[PDB]
RNA sequence: UUGGAGAGUUUGAUCCUGGCUCAGGGUGAACGCUGGCGGCGUGCCUAAGACAUGCAAGUCGUGCGGGCCGCGG
């Protein structure tokens, strides 16, 4: 249910009536996108650069 | 004087500080896998929520008057 009430001339007033029809459509119509997720790139230099030196020195104590 | 053990864990390494973690005993327990026997214990820590049926409190004729029936005539 829509109204278009402001312009003096009516076939204006149909003019938008109409138009926030269409418009309002189409809002309603087209949803969001693709696509998800991304995974993770340097997962292989990164943490085995932190394995690396954990190994190594974990082979001291103590505490 | 019948009683007192610690380890792992920050650093390239070190010493200190300091948290985390484990091995110990315990239980009215539960859960998983398994399950032969006996004895002594022990078993609603939740909802002091709600409950079917039976049973948990009576007895005395040597306190008193009755009624129902068994017997003596
Ligand atoms: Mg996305
Ligand atoms: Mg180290
Ligand atoms: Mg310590
Ligand atoms: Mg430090
Ligand atoms: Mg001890
Ligand atoms: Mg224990
Ligand atoms: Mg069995
Ligand atoms: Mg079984
Ligand atoms: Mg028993
Ligand atoms: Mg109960
Ligand atoms: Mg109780
Ligand atoms: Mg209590
Ligand atoms: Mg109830
Ligand atoms: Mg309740
Ligand atoms: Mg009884
Ligand atoms: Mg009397
Ligand atoms: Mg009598």
């Amino acid at each position: 249910v829509i109204k278009a009430q402001e312009y003096r001339s009516q076939e204006l007033n149909r003019e938008a009536a109409l138009a926030r029809l269409v418009a309002m459509i189409k809002e309603l119509t087209t949803e969001k996108k693709a696509r998800r997720p991304t995974r993770p790139t340097r997962a292989s230099k990164e943490r085995r650069l932190a394995s690396k030196a954990q190994k190594s020195s974990v082979k001291a104590m103590r505490g």
